[PDB]
C-alpha cells in the first residue's frame, strides 16, 4: 500500500479590479512503471515521436531506467494532446492531472507578479511572497482519499493594470527616444500605501522563460539602490521647516557657487546666483545652499526625518531579493557628512523606498505602510512630518514644476504637479536621471518616481508629465 499526493489548485492573482494576472490551466503529466514499458517494446518507437523525443533517445532512457518502478516520461503536456498518448494505449503509461500558471498580462506586469516554477512553487515575485497563500495544501490517497487537497485562496494586488500598461507603454517609449539601457517607474497611493503600478525595463514574458537574460528578470524598482541626490532635498528641507529656525523666505548666499569646508569644497551644479530664497535653493538644486541650511540645524534633525519616511529601512512586502539600502548614522557628524546626507549622495535608497518617501510627504505628512495587495480598511499609519511643514513643503515642490527657471517638462496636462529632478549614482560611477513628484499638488492622490539608467530633469521629467496624467484621469481625479 502506497500514497501519492493529490495537486491542489493553486489561487488566483488579479489586480485591484478582478483582472486576472496568474491563473492555474490544465495539464497532464504522463509517467511510466519501465517494468511494464518493458514488456511492450514494439509500441516504443510511436511512443518516441507522439511523445516529442527522438527514437533510440527514447530506447536508452527507459532501458537504462529498467528497475524503476516509476519515473517521468514528460511534464506539462496540453490534456488533449496528452491523451493522443494514452489514444495509442501504450502499457506501462500513466498519466497524472496537473496546473501550470498562465499569465493573461504576460511582459506588462511580469516582475510584480513574478512566475512559479516546474513545481507549480512561487520562484520570483507575488508567486513566491504570497506561495503559502496561493498554494493550498496537497491531498493524499492510498483504497480511499485519507486526505482532501484544499485550493489556494484567491488574492487581489493593489495594481490597477490600467495604471500598470499605461506605465509599462509611457517608460518603454522613452528608454527607446533617449536610448537608455534600463529604467523603473512606480505609482503609489499616497492614502493608502497601495502601489498601483511597478514597471522595469528590460522585462520579459513569464508565459516564455526560454531565452531569458537575468538583466530582464530584475525587479529594478525594489533591488538597484542607488544616492537619491536631489530627490532627498524635500526632506532636508522638512528638517529646516521643522526646526524653528527657517521659514520658506528667508534666504542663504550662495555665491559664488562653491563652499570650502576644510579640505573639502561643495560645488554647485549652476554657479550664476547670489541670494536665493528656499524654494530657489531647490529650483537651482543648490548643495551650497542646503548645505549652509544643514549646518544651521543639525544633521540629526535631516537624519531623523529621512528615517521616519522609511529611506534605508526595510519595507515590509517580503519580495525576494528586496534590498534596503544604507541610511549611515553617526554620534558625532562632520560638515562633510552633514552636507552630503543634505544633498542625498550620503545615503542609498531603492525607487520603492523614495516613492513611499514621496507619498508620506504627500499624504500631508503621514506615512501609510506599503502595500502590494488591494486595501480595503486603511492602517492608521504615522504623522511623521506635521501637516503645516508638508503643506508648505508640497507648494515648494509646486513651484519646482511650475515656477519661472523650473522643470517645465513635469508640468501634468491638466493638473498642477509637485517634485524635483535629481541626478542619482549606483551603489565605478554610474548615473540615472530620477524624478520624483505627486499629484494633484493642492490635493494630493498619486506620488510616482521614474527611473532611468544612462539616457544616451529633461529625461525622466516628460515621463512623470506622461503617466501622470494618464494616472489621474483612469483614477477619474478631477482637474485642479
Amino acid at each position: 500500500v502506497r500514497h501519492i499526493a493529490i495537486p491542489a489548485h493553486r489561487g488566483l492573482i488579479t489586480d485591484r479590479n478582478g483582472e486576472p494576472l496568474a491563473v492555474s490551466t490544465p495539464v497532464t503529466t504522463l509517467w511510466a512503471n519501465p517494468k511494464e514499458l518493458m514488456t511492450a517494446k514494439e509500441r516504443w518507437p510511436q511512443l518516441a515521436a507522439a511523445l516529442g523525443q527522438d527514437t533510440k533517445l527514447f530506447a536508452d532512457r527507459i532501458e537504462q531506467n529498467a528497475e524503476r518502478e516509476f519515473i517521468y516520461l514528460v511534464r506539462g503536456l496540453t490534456p488533449e494532446q496528452g491523451e493522443g498518448v494514452i489514444a495509442l494505449k501504450v502499457p506501462g503509461v500513466y498519466s497524472i492531472e496537473e496546473f501550470r500558471r498562465f499569465y493573461p498580462a504576460g511582459e506588462v506586469v511580469a516582475h510584480a507578479v513574478g512566475f512559479t516554477d516546474v513545481d507549480d512553487r512561487g520562484r520570483e515575485g507575488i508567486e513566491l511572497a504570497f506561495d503559502e497563500w496561493l498554494a493550498g495544501v496537497p491531498g493524499k490517497r492510498q483504497v480511499q482519499v485519507t486526505k482532501n487537497a484544499k485550493p489556494g485562496k484567491t488574492l487581489a494586488l493593489s495594481i490597477d493594470l490600467r495604471l500598470q500598461y499605461l506605465a509599462h507603454r509611457e517608460l518603454r517609449n522613452a528608454l527607446l527616444e533617449n536610448g537608455a539601457k534600463a529604467g523603473s517607474l512606480v505609482i503609489m497611493d499616497v492614502k493608502t500605501g497601495e502601489i498601483l503600478a511597478m514597471t522595469n525595463q528590460p522585462t520579459y514574458n513569464p508565459n516564455n522563460r526560454r531565452n531569458l537574460q537575468p538583466a530582464a528578470m530584475r525587479n529594478r524598482a525594489m533591488i538597484d539602490v542607488f544616492e537619491p541626490g536631489s530627490t532627498v532635498k524635500p526632506f532636508s528641507m522638512s528638517a529646516a521647516l521643522a526646526s524653528g529656525r527657517w521659514k520658506p523666505s528667508d534666504i542663504v548666499d550662495v555665491y559664488p557657487g562653491t563652499l570650502q569646508i576644510g579640505r573639502y569644497t561643495i560645488r554647485d551644479v549652476s554657479r550664476n546666483s547670489r541670494q536665493l530664497d528656499l524654494t530657489g535653493i531647490l529650483i537651482k538644486s543648490s548643495n551650497v545652499g542646503i548645505s549652509k541650511i544643514a549646518f544651521d540645524i543639525g544633521a540629526e534633525s535631516i537624519y531623523s526625518v529621512m528615517q521616519q519616511v522609511g529611506l534605508g529601512q526595510d519595507t515590509g512586502l517580503g519580495f525576494p531579493g528586496e534590498r534596503v539600502g544604507n541610511l549611515p548614522n553617526h554620534r558625532k557628524w562632520p560638515k562633510a557628512e552633514t552636507a552630503t546626507l543634505a544633498y542625498g549622495y550620503g545615503l542609498s535608497v531603492t525607487a520603492i523606498q523614495l516613492a513611499h518617501a514621496y507619498a508620506a510627504l504627500a499624504n500631508d505628512g503621514k506615512s501609510v505602510p506599503l502595500s502590494m495587495t488591494r486595501v480595503d480598511r486603511v492602517p492608521d499609519g504615522v504623522q511623521v512630518i506635521s501637516p503645516e511643514v508638508a503643506s508648505t513643503v508640497q507648494g515648494m515642490l509646486q513651484q519646482v514644476v511650475e515656477a519661472q527657471g523650473g522643470v517645465f517638462r513635469a508640468q501634468v496636462p491638466g493638473y498642477h504637479a509637485a517634485g524635483k529632478s535629481g541626478t542619482a549614482r549606483k551603489v565605478e560611477n554610474a548615473y540615472r536621471s530620477l524624478f520624483a513628484g505627486f499629484a494633484p499638488a493642492t490635493d494630493p492622490r498619486i506620488a510616482m518616481v521614474v527611473v532611468i539608467d544612462e539616457p544616451s530633469g529633461l529625461v525622466s521629467a516628460p515621463v512623470f508629465s506622461k503617466v501622470m496624467a494618464g494616472a489621474l484621469r483612469l483614477m477619474n481625479v478631477p482637474p485642479d
